[PDB]
């Protein structure tokens, strides 16, 4: 079991001030496979301490220069990414194959991402086109709170940690506790670095002490916060007091609209996309409405593709899902299962227990539900499981209204090989972002959501402009 | 005295649920001009139902249709604006040639900056330079509610209503209790402009009550808010439980840093606009910072100008400063202005009590300390009177150190004749806006804060694009 109880605060691992010790569990086999400590408020003061001194001097460094130490980090990153790779597989669950391809490598792709979109950004600008006189400038916000879940650990760091960094802002990083090692080795990757002492640091620690007390602490300008909806409320409520910036970066229950006229391959594209990391994806298209011509279609490809989808352990190498993260996870996506039998929704496939053979560990089994309906808990509630619903439409509006009859706004998806009509809906449907016919949105794109979903803007150029303050200065 | 009593709902002037009757008073005499109703939650109700009914047609009206009610809108309000002029005179005090020049003039400007911004934007655009796929859409956040003071009436409802009207939104409107009519009568506009039903309300009401309603209220989307930081922190707390978008522009205390080799007018330029408007501005230049070789000038300049600057009516024509607001004010500025002297500040001239031969009417004398630090409560709090604090420094450094002692950052002012100096000395100081020389911002820059006096950007695009939202459109 590998001994984690340290944090890292101004360059160097120390241990917290009280021990608070917690397992961190490996869901494949529901053993410990590490401890760590779980911070107190103290611990929390010495971090911000050693951030607020380190950004005295770390934002008076060039752009040249923090550049430099990106470029650096990145070069540690891959060097570092089987290692990685291994660690979140562990921790989460993600099989390895996709730990490195994905959970790892869309790190990297951040970090190239913020690169690019780095060396076309100028701090300082026009305040209007054609005035030469009044200017733009854009200030590091100050030392901010960095919160990151478990689901995709490092896809979630590096949206935050490089583009403040980029920004000028020294920051402390809180991970989750329940997958908090591959962001310890992500602190190792940057001590590596040698970004200067103070200026990033991370110490472990939950959401009701270390998490809220971050949110509410009077040395901090700003949170970053990506993790459920119930939890971004109360950051928020926290952070009010101070009037910091809070970007948040929440759930969702995102509607695929799949028409009769779709490609061949998207509805397999579809339910696919839904078991991808066993549904732990706040993105997931987990709402799935078929035109009526193609619904029994639907049923049928959904119940196909779910028998096929196998399950097994993180460690194993292949293109099955691994468990969910954990036993409270676990019971939560039962519970909703079971929930889908009890109000009536028709199970194609799948349902409660483990996978047949499965001794040991959180597994699911991929799960399929067909005539859902809106007032459904499994129609409202993000269920964060390998769990599709299903249900007709007949028209383009009863399309809109059902994918709009949700609090949350993150990604929806259109199916359909008429531009128009994909043009038409993806203008009527509300939310952050749109993927029209498989196409993902580009590298340097945001990633985010509206209402209950969060309204933050990470990644590319957006991402950095949300650690920065803007000053108009009316003769330069 | 005026009947005022009725809140306007879905195009019609109507009765509040129960009688809550409020005088309005005008400051300059102490004597009710008017009566209003205090709305209750039921008021509040029926005035957002009007709302999200109305949102569901008013969305789909196309830009060009949206820019002709602007247009007319401006046009009745030109029509109407000596009639606006002796309504703020009256409520809130203004002396009525500023009233005119400053306080309904302001209004019109910014409605001709949203109009040129408006006709610069597109509601689609490149999602990244040179991609043709992908594509940002920009959609109204939905049914928004809107709360202004009673300081800068006009200015502060113009910046809210008229990009609300072209983003698509609808809205409520709660203006200040204390200076009412000039929103009832821009009511009054909008309704012989003939905007549809329930586009824009007014409901009239207290921040304990109808405020904080609002700003928890599930059917809103957005809050946008321009009042005293206190009330901001509290608009913030009710808005996170449903995740709105919440827009602060809060109170200041504005440094001008003026050097040896300011301009002539630099010392007279600054006293005078820390009276204007009897200091009511929330980016008022309220703590003059003096090079040390300049210091004893600057006190003698600052006596001159306070001793030449008359006190009257609000109904008097002439440059005369006009009463404070409300007893409430008048009695918190009396409490600063006492607290300055028992501080040990040198009292420069003015004072306590009013000025020589006013018997009634809220009139606070101009007034300057001298000698005053950083401890004192006349150099940390907002005033809101005609008062200000003079105090030496030494270094560039102790300049810069001083403006940002402060937890605000609104404006912050810069007098120097060595344009290199004024360029590091805007760079360091910590505030949204700074105005250099006397150079005012130009017209379509935005207006708002860092800190606590809040984040929001108020006016030209930046001010359309807070009542909107954006989505990413993978394949369009
Ligand atoms: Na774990
Ligand atoms: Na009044």
């Amino acid at each position: 079991m590998l001994n984690k109880r340290k944090f890292y605060i101004n360059g160097l691992w120390d241990d917290p001030s009280t021990p608070h010790d917690l397992y961190v569990i490996d869901p494949s086999t529901e053993e410990a496979c590490a401890v760590i400590s779980l911070g107190s408020t103290r611990d929390a003061d010495k971090a911000i301490n050693a951030a607020k001194k380190a950004f005295q001097t770390w934002k008076t460094t060039s752009p040249h220069e923090r550049l430099g130490f990106v470029e650096k980090i990145l070069e540690i990153y891959e060097k570092r990414s089987s290692d990685m790779a291994k660690t979140i597989s562990m921790e989460m669950g993600a099989p390895i194959d996709m730990a490195l391809n994905a959970q790892t490598a869309t790190g990297s792709s951040h970090i190239r991402n913020f690169i690019k979109a780095y060396k076309e950004f100028s701090f300082q600008e026009a305040l209007i086109e054609g005035n030469e006189q009044a200017i733009l400038h854009y200030d590091a916000i100050g030392v901010v709170g960095l919160i990151t879940p478990w689901n995709w650990p490092m896809n979630q760091v590096t949206l935050k940690v490089i583009p403040a960094l980029l920004a000028g802002c020294t920051m402390v990083l809180k991970p989750s506790e329940i997958a908090p090692l591959s962001a310890m080795l992500f602190a190792e990757i940057l001590d590596e670095a040698a970004l200067p002492s103070g200026v990033f640091n991370l110490i472990n620690g939950d959401g009701a002490n270390v998490g809220s007390y971050l949110s509410a602490h009077p040395d901090l300008e700003m949170i970053s916060f990506t993790g459920s909806t119930r939890a971004g409320k109360d950051i928020s409520k926290n952070a009010s007091n101070t009037l910091k910036r809070v970007c948040l970066e929440l759930g969702g229950k995102g509607a695929n609209i799949i028409f009769a006229d779709a490609d061949i391959d998207a509805l397999q594209r579809g339910v696919r996309h839904c078991f991808y990391n066993s549904g732990q994806s706040c993105n997931a298209p987990t709402r799935m409405l078929v035109e009526q011509a193609i619904y029994d279609k639907a049923i049928k490809t959904a119940k196909d593709i779910a028998e096929k989808t196998q399950v097994g352990p993180g460690h194993q190498t292949g293109n099955h899902i691994g468990p969910v993260v954990s036993k409270e996870q676990y019971d939560k996506i039962q519970d909703l299962i079971q929930s889908g039998i009890d109000e009536g929704a028709t199970l194609v496939t799948g349902g409660t227990g483990l996978p047949m053979g499965m001794e040991r560990g959180y597994y699911v089994r991929p799960t399929v539900f067909a005539d859902v309906k809106p007032h459904m808990r499994i129609f409202r509630e993000e269920i964060f499981g390998p769990v599709l619903s299903l249900l007709p439409f007949n028209t383009e509006d009863e399309a809109v209204t059902l994918a709009n009859d949700t609090e949350y706004g993150l990604t929806n998806y259109i199916q359909s090989q008429d531009r128009s009509k994909c043009r038409r809906i993806a203008a009527q449907v509300r939310s952050g972002m749109v993927e029209v016919n498989g196409h993902e949105l580009p590298g340097g794109s945001y990633f985010g959501g509206v209402k209950f979903s969060g309204r933050a803007r990470e990644g590319g150029l957006w991402g950095i402009k949300e650690f920065l303050d803007t000053k108009a200065i009316s003769y330069w």
